[PDB]
C-alpha cells in the first residue's frame, strides 16, 4: 500500500460533526474548572509518535490514567519524572515472566514502543479525574472506531493487542483474514488477575512479526537524549 499519512486519513474525520460535537463536550467541563487528563495539546499525541504507515502492533486500552501528571496520551506510558502506576507494573510482570532476560525498567515512559510500530492507544481519549470512565458517553469510542477501521482498511497483517471488554469490542470490527487480534482481560490491577495474566500478547505479537517478515518489538523501554 502507498503512503498514506494520517493527515491523509482523518482528515474528512476531523472536519465531522459527531468528533466536533466531542471536542465542543470536552473543552466545555475543562472549562467549568474540572480537572481533565491529559492536557488537551497531549490529546491525540499517539498519533503523533507513530504513523498509519508505521503501523505494527496496536494497543487498544480505553481512557487515560486518571492522576496527576500521569497521562500524556500514550495508551499506558508515562513521562520520566513519573512513578510506574498499577497498569504498566503489571505490563511488566508479563514483561517478566514472559520475555528473555526481561528485567522491568525504573520507569513508566514507553516512547520506545510507540517508535516501534506500536498503537498504544485508547478508546477514550480524554478523563475526569480520579473518577474512572466518567468520559465514555461521548463521541470518544466513535472516533477511535474509526481509527481502527482506517487502520484495517490499510496496512495489513496488524495484531491487535485489545485489553478489556471495552476496547475487544471497538476493535472487533477487524477483518481477521488480514489482520491478527489477541484478547486479555485488563492489566490493571482490577482486573489483571482474570487472565492478562497468562496471556501472551508479547511474544505472540512478536511471534506475527516473525513469521510475515516483520522485525520484533523491543519490549525493553529506554530514556535516551543527552549532550553536554
Ligand atoms: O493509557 C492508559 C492509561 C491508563 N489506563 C489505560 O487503559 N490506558
Amino acid at each position: 500500500a502507498n503512503e498514506l499519512t494520517w493527515h491523509d486519513v482523518l482528515a474528512e474525520e476531523k472536519q465531522q460533526p459527531h468528533f466536533l460535537n466531542t471536542l465542543q463536550t470536552v473543552a466545555s467541563e475543562r472549562q467549568s474548572g474540572v480537572t481533565i487528563y491529559p492536557p488537551q495539546k497531549d490529546v491525540f499525541n499517539a498519533f503523533r509518535f507513530t504513523e498509519l504507515g508505521d503501523v505494527k502492533v496496536v494497543i487498544l486500552g480505553q481512557d487515560p490514567y486518571h492522576g496527576p501528571g500521569q497521562a500524556h496520551g500514550l495508551a499506558f506510558s508515562v513521562r520520566p519524572g513519573i512513578a510506574i502506576p498499577p497498569s504498566l507494573l503489571n505490563m511488566y510482570k508479563e514483561l517478566e515472566n514472559t520475555i528473555p532476560g526481561f528485567t522491568r525498567p525504573n520507569h513508566g515512559y514507553l516512547e520506545s514502543w510507540a517508535r516501534q510500530g506500536v498503537l498504544l492507544l485508547n478508546t477514550v481519549l480524554t478523563v475526569r479525574a480520579g473518577q474512572a470512565h466518567s468520559h465514555a458517553s461521548l463521541g470518544w469510542e466513535t472516533f477511535t472506531d474509526k481509527v481502527i477501521s482506517l487502520i484495517n482498511q490499510h496496512r495489513e497483517g496488524v495484531v491487535f493487542l485489545l485489553w478489556g471488554s471495552h476496547a475487544q469490542k471497538k476493535g472487533a470490527i477487524i477483518d481477521k483474514q488480514r489482520h491478527h487480534v489477541l484478547k486479555a482481560p485488563h492489566p490493571s490491577p482490577l482486573s489483571a488477575h482474570r487472565g492478562f495474566f497468562g496471556c501472551n500478547h508479547f511474544v505472540l505479537a512478536n511471534q506475527w512479526l516473525e513469521q510475515h517478515g516483520e522485525t520484533p518489538i523491543d519490549w525493553m523501554p529506554v530514556l535516551p537524549a543527552e549532550s553536554e
